[PDB]
């Protein structure tokens, strides 16, 4: 008849049994069944954000119909899970659509209060046989709805609730809202617990529970993209899939909680993977690795160092982020070059990072460039700088340069950050800090640490900044620092290392070239010489570097006179440095 | 606190409407907590409060760091506590009258530093309502119920404090595995080297975050340690160090 | 069947093998294998630019198959691919994208799950007109459907990432566009099978010198799509060029030949001063530090996060200031179009800056945005022109200081605006007269080292540590603007002859015209407006009134004062 | 216009169609108005899209840009079946040349003369 | 004056849009002489408007001057000539010939009073 060609008879599948196990949701399903023993509006709706398991709610009722685990006024019912692209398709003819749906009323009202109707996507029932001058579902359920002669069950999202349903209110007092809200953890692990059957009788292959408890675990705490227990479900899955092709293509049998690490780091990469030998080593040579750029400045290492350990570790404090810092040193010391080493170890590469330079932003309104703008004003549908560039890619380091320049109530934001890694962008959601490094640079006591960082204790020297700081910053900012570190004028030692490093760079672009050259340790003395002042560091260094060899040696390339293959020192000159051909 | 009443009050820590008023430093984000008026750019998005209240009424509105909005953002509140109705741009109410409106500032807290002490609890009020009069106006804070006012946290809380967060760490560290006891003194190592009054209880915190992980992510980072050991946080003559038993 | 109305299957010509044999994108084939072998959420979609070879990925899965080179949970299968551009086209009213979707789908219930689709244009199934989504979401999470999705990344977020329950059952697999050596690989594959077409041979050098040329010069199409059009139609033309009235290997002149029609690079670089005393005299000095400084920035010695080069110019404006501006930036890039001209004299102010780089969210000038930056997204290959920069606000000049250290600059809107491709032109004047009163005799770099030292006194000495070199643009003498007065004469008469026009002229009329507007304290535009105005209006009265004739030798005679023209 | 069945029209199309077939590359097709295949009313143009994507079509298409861009380009397999073979304006010369080619034609028609002035 | 306006337009727009004009063009307030032209020039589209009405004009020239020195001043523009035409040539009119009093053929001559102008039918 026509429910034959417009319905499904979830309950005929679920007595195959060719539905999923559903385990809990009981306050939900008893709810539901309280409002389809009624006798005005018998009509539930599962309002619940996108992927609770709002379908698996009517699927467990319908299961519980079958095992006949309901009161005696359902036993015997029928769950008809109605659809909506079966009754729209046929109908380019006027009133076709609406011939159909009567048809349909007519049977359920001839079923004499046998069958529960269910319909997914209520919101796809509100605009549904919206042609023009045509009524929709709305306009013809209406009737049935309230005079209780039919017992649909709904299933939507809340925002589709809300543009699709609450815009139309007398369709919207029909039914029963039935709040579905995301489970905890434990009941999280509970259902999954449950549904382990399910994937090793379609993968052949088994589950460690550890790895279940864990995919729910850093589910909850690190994905923000979907909802319970829809992502852990997808981990597990994933997992599944990928220990199959790794017994089949060409080890292991089971699914291992570092292979939960290994899907989350293949889908983001926050480093959840647990510390191998080459890691761990890696990373207890962590300051060995911050010498290979950065010769110098110890104590910041040495900090920085340990808040990474203590968040690879499994230390972390989980609501504030990694590590909450402060940089202060004279200009020129290389805190820049901290930074894209930290961003060199973690990610491979300098500018895998956000850089936020704070000296742009010495007017208070650019608070609003990087956390957005309201709803009303221009730059709404386009979110902040700052919030965005989480978003995307959360494990990352956050890097604000030269924060004395800035308006002091910029950091009202960096209150929230450092609080609880939570930032409200202009649209008004929040994106979580929980994986981000804070750095913030100045050179407030420039003078006082060029004046003093002799004969004066590491200890006393922040004291003074400390101090310092204070007379600069809010107190409620500067409490939420994990550390403030003091950075010191470098000794001649020092520049001629970073001379070194710049040499290591220069031959190996040289060499990418495809130019075999030395130089004289004379030549790196006479540059130790130019470059230097204890006021400024390693800039003049660097322009010293930029003019005394760039100019010369590519002027030489240029002139035909470096011939790939030949041995080429560079000599000094009485005054500057000479390249030779040998 | 605030936090505590919302694990009292729904079980759950991270559940509660926390507006922080440090976005809305300007009076431009009136519009981002009652939704664009009609016309404009998210009118059919609401306002991000009014729609989180017309969701679950029953909640924690909290607003952390009250003092540094504009201060013509608070008539918003006047609202709110006359009534507890708002309007959002979509002309709806959304009732307020379940919620439990709460705000954090520290407008004097250098006079509550310096003064908590030689008066009584009735003369601090007295004197701090004075300069939140002076920071607001009398139709706002005519509507506020309690306004409580707050001292610092001398050694016995700062004791207290670092054991429960000594608790919370080894609660995650038992997921980690590792059960791990301490020293009595160890725990006045944390106090004298926690201890300053004028910042409250986060340097206790981070020293404690300091002087105990780094030494204990520096040995299970090191291939040193195995899971089950009675292990102890035994002092040095200035550090704290873990030793494996 | 209706399977033979919108289906197209790929198994029957696989099992021919009568298709591309598919070399590469082997991790995205994996990845398609973990994703179709799950158990729910089966249709995994693929992200990249159009023309990556997406139909290749289904395709080279299909001869997997049928090579036998899959699991043991893939076989059986048929690949099949439904059409997004005619289930609306054809669809007149209510439910004709509804019906022939429902048939679809009931034909493959029939079918019983053991037929894998694919489907282009994930974001046309999105909008159409309700739709596809209320109806294949279901299909999404039955996973009775495992559908191949292929769309781009921003339709992607544009369309699709907004109702988050259409995200969740497909899955990202990001195909990027090739590699040049990639495409190398491919086509080294597929020389194979050309040469059987054609019964010709192919020259791999002319396929890496395709590949290289196609990388560079055009970017409509892309890899693998661009290679595979220009070496078929390469071909194609040897073969006409065989069958017409001779080799059959394909050359790169020929790859060449298409190229520019439907190499002059590296020695261009290396002639570079005669490249710009081509249309631009004197100032032999100042082009050849410019050329230098090309070639040196061509040299590829300097740091890839640092633009071509930092100049700063002076002297007295107007003279070729500009003009070395163009000409720089035609033999530079392209044309003489590629480039911003901006008065620094304006921007004074905080304002100033948050109109010249962009204005925060909620504010005036936002999404009418920053005066430069925008400029630079639109054009990013071209030369930023900058005039009287000691006329800025300071706070300007660290903006500056972000451009030649970092080269790049985030804008108010909030993105990365690249400077690694243009060259920073900055004009002031304030050392004029002393090089326009001591031009006698004294040379280029002692000039050079006078003005760097009265400017080291001017600006900030921190800014001009960045600029690589400042030229003097010492003041043109008479012969010199005299000869760019002859010029413009000559292209004067240039398009006087695309009028018609046989036209002379005396040479004490010359000597007139160059003493027309010649100042040493504006520029040669005097010059170019007052010979423009003094010659162009009495010609055009003189043509309309009738007397003119094209093909009338016009001698620009002189007058006591004046200039007449004679019709002989 | 000999055809007013839902199943002759399109009887006539296969049987064509199979003819194109059966003649083994020696046809070599053209087809104006590609776009009005596509939007005729199974309309036609995806009817002879599996002799697109069959290795059997030689037609021709023609049209303007917008249909070529719009109709077809967004279209996969009727992409990647064709090029963007771009018909040009002649030059004012050439026109004159066609008009050489053709001016006896309207003479001889219209029983008058045209001056190439 | 050109250069000077076209740096101010320069500040308002793109400065090579601004190349592509063929002139930057300057209007400008105008003389004495002008005015009184352009008076004649609207009392002749006047003459038109009441000749189709059916009504014959004269003018005196000392009304002519009392118009070009009441309706007169570069700082602004035209129309307060056009206004001063109107009023004080039409309201005096209207009130005449709403009145039913203008016979047509009578000539109808723009005398002056002191200020102010009357039209008379002798
Ligand atoms: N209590 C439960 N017991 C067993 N499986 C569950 C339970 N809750 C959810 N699931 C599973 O969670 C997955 C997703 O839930 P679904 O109901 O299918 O998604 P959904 O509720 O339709 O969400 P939307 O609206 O489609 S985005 C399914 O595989 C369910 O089997
Ligand atoms: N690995 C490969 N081996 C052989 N041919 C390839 C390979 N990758 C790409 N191709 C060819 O490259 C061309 C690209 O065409 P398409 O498959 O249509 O590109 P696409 O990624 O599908 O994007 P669109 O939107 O369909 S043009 C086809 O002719 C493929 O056969
Ligand atoms: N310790 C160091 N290691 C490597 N480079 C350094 C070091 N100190 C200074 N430099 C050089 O000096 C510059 C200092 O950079 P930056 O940290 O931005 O300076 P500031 O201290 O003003 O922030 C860098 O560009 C780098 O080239």
């Amino acid at each position: 008849q026509a429910l034959k060609k417009y319905t499904i008879d979830l309950t005929e599948r679920a007595e195959q049994g060719k539905l999923d196990p559903v385990i809990g949701r009981d306050e939900e399903i008893r709810r539901t069944i309280q409002v389809l023993q009624r006798r005005t509006k018998n009509n539930p709706v599962l309002i619940g954000e996108p992927g609770v398991g709002k379908t698996a709610i009517v699927e467990g009722l319908a299961q519980r119909i079958i095992n006949g685990e309901v009161p005696e006024g359902l036993k015997g019912r029928r769950v008809l899970a109605l659809d909506m692209g079966a009754l729209v398709a046929g109908a380019k003819y006027r009133g076709e659509f609406e011939e159909r749906l009567k048809g349909v009323l007519n049977d359920l009202a001839k079923q004499e209060g046998n069958v529960i109707l269910f319909i997914d996507a209520l919101h796809t029932m509100v605009g549904a046989g919206k042609a023009d001058g045509a009524m929709d579902a709305g306009n013809m359920l209406k009737p049935a709805l309230a005079r209780g002669e039919l017992h649909c069950v709904g299933a939507t999202t809340l925002d589709e609730y809300r543009q699709y349903i609450e815009k139309d209110a007398a369709l919207e007092r029909r039914f029963q809202k039935v709040f579905v809200a995301e489970p905890s953890v434990e009941d999280t692990i509970a259902i999954l617990r449950g549904l382990k059957e399910r994937y090793e009788l379609h993968h052949h292959v088994q589950i460690t529970d550890p790895a279940i408890v864990a995919a729910a675990t850093l589910s909850h705490r690190y994905i923000a993209d979907r909802q319970l227990p829809d992502k852990a479900i997808d981990l597990i899955d994933e997992a599944a899939s990928s220990i199959r092709m790794q017994i089949d293509s060409k080890l292991r049998n089971k699914v291992t909680d570092a292979e939960i690490a290994e899907v989350l780091a293949r889908w983001t990469g926050i480093p959840v993977s647990r510390m191998m030998e080459s890691e761990r080593e890696k990373l207890l040579r962590m300051e060995q690795e911050l010498h290979h750029r950065v010769i110098g400045q110890n104590e910041a290492v040495d900090a920085v160092s340990n808040a990474i350990r203590r968040s690879r570790a499994g230390l972390a404090d989980p609501n504030r982020p990694i590590g909450s810092f402060l940089f202060l040193g004279p200009t020129g010391v290389g805190k820049t070059e901290l930074c894209k080493a930290l961003a060199n170890f973690m990610f491979d590469s300098d500018e895998a990072m956000v850089r936020i330079d704070m000296s742009e932003f010495m007017e208070k309104h650019s608070v609003s460039r990087l956390v957005g703008a309201p709803p009303g004003y221009v730059g709404y549908e386009e979110g902040g700088y700052l919030t965005e560039a989480v978003r995307r890619r959360p494990y990352s380091v956050i890097l604000l340069d030269a924060v004395e320049k800035a308006h002091p109530d910029v950091f009202n934001i960096l209150l929230q950050v450092l609080d609880d890694g939570r930032l409200t962008d202009g649209q008004g959601r929040t994106v979580d800090f929980r994986n981000t490094v804070v750095i913030m640079t100045s050179n407030l006591g420039s003078d006082l640490i060029q004046e003093r960082f002799g004969e004066l204790d590491y200890a006393h020297m922040k004291e003074l900044v400390l101090g310092v700081v204070s007379h600069n910053f809010r107190p409620e900012f500067i409490n939420r620092i994990d550390e403030v570190v003091v950075f010191h004028p470098l000794g001649e030692q020092h520049i001629a290392s970073i001379a070194q490093i710049q040499l290591k760079r220069l031959y190996k672009r040289l060499e990418e070239r495809g130019y075999e050259i030395h130089i004289s340790d004379e030549a790196l003395k006479l540059l130790s010489e130019n470059g230097y002042d204890p006021v400024y560091g390693a800039r003049p260094l660097k322009r010293a570097i930029q003019q005394q060899i760039e100019n010369p040696l590519a002027q030489q390339i240029l002139s035909g006179e470096l011939v790939p293959g030949k041995v080429i020192r560079l000599e000094v000159n009485e005054d500057r440095i000479v390249a030779v051909q040998h």
